């Protein structure tokens, strides 16, 4: 990227961007800013208890999204991402053969809560 590079980040952090606290936190990948483009977390499981598959690991599911199309997105071994712009949030491809994909529960930035509720045992 470069300046496509600055927009990528700028876009993703347009809402948390005024106060430097609010805006760094965002670039600091750790919590989700609206649907979670800003997110360089560390959460390897879906909201239901399932273990995310590797981004390059391409079995049980073959991903259309691949770090080889989403220069963008940090499709770093099996963490939870949001390379598309999903309403539900940073998601991941499950390792359960009948669950292609599911979102992940992640810390929101600022008003701490959870992106989506985690399913009980």
């Amino acid at each position: 990227s470069a300046t496509d590079a600055f927009w990528a980040k700028y876009t993703a952090c347009e809402s948390a961007r005024n106060p430097r606290e609010k805006l760094n936190e965002c670039l600091e990948g750790n919590c989700a800013e609206g649907v979670g483009m800003n997110y360089r977390g560390n959460v390897s499981v879906t909201r239901s208890g399932i273990e995310c598959q590797l981004w390059r690991s391409r079995y049980p599911h073959k991903p259309e999204i691949n770090s080889t199309t989403h220069p963008g997105a940090d499709l770093r071994e099996n963490f939870c991402r949001n390379p598309d712009g999903s309403i539900t949030g940073p998601w991941c491809y499950t390792t359960s053969p009948t669950l292609r994909r599911e979102e992940c529960s992640v810390p929101v930035c600022g008003q701490d809560r959870v992106t989506v509720e985690v399913i009980p045992r």
